[PDB]
């Protein structure tokens, strides 16, 4: 592999350009593999899969969930048995059980009119206002309805607490990377450290919390009639696994839904303002097919072949997850002609595979017209070669819940309100970058619209 590089995501696709796909960067003190084109991605995680499914041992990791966290479990041979379930439970909430469809939908739907309310009410008149706040409240309110059931009111104390979570979650998990990359900060005081425990205390003090749900869960109605939401359907589907991993798995199934599936809802939204023709493309289609008298639901989708692809082509033009989790070999192998030690750090960066322009030719473009062939005139099943939700055995358990979940989202936003941009901030569409790429501070006009 070409030797260590010295110094965001992009400067990774600077540097494929000229020393080729695969290639190893030094940071600080541990040494690190990266995978850029399609090529070099689909051939390590998909082919060689079993080989690159491993994570690195760092301090952040293990903290989460109490030590038996999926995200960041080592690759053993209990963790397969962690996934397989874990898979097979979220997967049959998303879309199997008629029921689970249905109390998904039902707590998209409420948390998603709860929405364009404060959506419009905080735009009465001409005002403006930033939605960044109310996407990570709706994510946040749904996915507790999922993992425990109760869709809490905005102003619930418990519910504040999540909320409060969250935030120090996201502002620390900084400091908790620094040590992953700077492990002798440890060894003196200073304000990483300082910032680091306060994240290992957050991931302690919220597993407690998740843990007593899963108690109060367990010694609650048990003849096993239906389970109310994803923490039942753990129960129910429980080497052996220590029954303490039910409630670890959840604590990761909410953890992972929040920062994606706000940022994703940021971009649905400022790409409406920014891009008004597409808006009412889409606008058009939820009339035509669903009508004015109620409101989309899931059953639709296959009808709204425009309302997914702006989906699928907003998810390709941000790549707001433009690096996977690191991820670490299993055992050596060899890509593209170069040897690859055991226990090496490799990254995955997605955002090479969005942009590489003889995948999409016109790659910093947005047009959703890519993913509708016309002469079908039918959503094409090119998607499936986005890159976000990564590939191979450690991809997201969650995309077909997060495309459900973010297709109604898009579908009730737009069957009922008209997003308008904010005419002073000066457009261009700037970036904020780290854990995921959201778009910097902007305002956006909500109001109803008639047919
Ligand atoms: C827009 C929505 C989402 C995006 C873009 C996203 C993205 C990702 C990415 C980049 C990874 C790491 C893949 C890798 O390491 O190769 C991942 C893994 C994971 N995701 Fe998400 N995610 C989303 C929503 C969700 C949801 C809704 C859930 C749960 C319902 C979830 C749970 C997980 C878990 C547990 C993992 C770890 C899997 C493993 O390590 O084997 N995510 N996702
Ligand atoms: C690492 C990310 C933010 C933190 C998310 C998380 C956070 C906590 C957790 O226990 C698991 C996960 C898995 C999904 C992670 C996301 C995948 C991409 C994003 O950057």
């Amino acid at each position: 592999p070409p030797g260590p590089f010295p110094w965001p995501h992009l400067s990774f696709a600077r540097l494929a350009r000229r020393y080729g796909d695969v290639f190893q960067i030094r940071l600080g003190s541990c040494p690190v593999v990266v995978l850029n084109g399609e090529r070099a991605i689909r051939q390590a995680l998909v082919q060689q899969g079993a080989a690159f499914a491993g994570r690195p041992p760092f301090p952040s990791f293990q903290v989460v969930s109490g030590g038996r966290s999926l995200a960041f479990g080592r690759y053993s041979e209990r963790w397969k048995v962690q996934r397989r379930v874990a898979h097979s439970t979220v997967r049959a909430f998303s879309t199997g059980q008629p029921r689970s469809r249905r109390v998904l939908e039902q707590h998209v739907l409420g948390e998603a009119r709860e929405l364009v309310r404060l959506l419009v009410r905080g735009s009465a008149g001409g005002a403006f206002l930033d939605p960044a706040p109310l996407t990570v409240v709706a994510v946040a309110n749904v996915m507790s309805a999922v993992c425990f059931g109760c869709r809490y009111s905005h102003d619930d104390a418990e519910f504040r607490g999540l909320l409060s979570h969250n935030e120090k979650f996201g502002r620390t998990v900084g400091a908790g990377s620094l040590v992953d990359v700077l492990p002798w900060l440890q060894r003196f005081p200073n304000p990483v450290r300082t910032a680091f425990r306060d994240f290992q205390q957050l991931n302690r003090d919220f597993y407690s919390f998740v843990l007593d749900k899963f108690l109060r869960h367990r010694s609650s109605l048990r003849p096993g009639a239906a389970p109310r939401d994803m923490m039942d359907a753990f129960i129910h589907t429980v080497p052996r696994l220590d029954l303490e991993y039910v409630p670890a798995t959840v604590t990761d199934i909410f953890g992972a839904s929040q920062d994606t599936l706000s940022t994703a809802l940021q971009w649905l939204l400022i790409l409406f303002t920014r891009y008004p023709e597409v808006q009412a493309r889409v606008q058009e289609e939820l009339d035509r097919v669903v009508g004015r008298d109620r409101l989309p639901c899931m059953d639709d989708q296959p009808h709204l072949p425009y309302v997914m692809a702006f989906l699928y082509e907003a998810m390709r033009f941000s790549s707001f997850v433009p690096v996977t989790i690191p991820h670490a070999t299993t055992a050596d192998t060899s890509i593209m002609g170069y040897h690859i030690p055991k226990d090496t750090v490799v990254f995955v960066n997605q955002w090479s595979v969005n942009h590489d322009p003889v995948k999409w030719p016109n790659p910093e473009d947005f047009n959703p017209a890519r993913f509708l062939d016309k002469n079908g005139f039918i959503n094409k099943d090119l998607a499936s070669s986005v890159m976000i939700f990564s590939v191979g055995k450690r991809r997201c358990i969650g995309e077909e819940l997060s495309k459900m979940q973010l297709f109604l989202f898009i579908s009730i936003l737009a069957h009922q309100c008209n997003f308008r941009a904010n005419p002073d901030e000066d457009s261009k569409m700037d970036f904020s970058y780290g854990l995921t790429i959201k778009p910097k501070s902007f305002t956006i006009n909500v109001t109803l619209r008639s047919t």
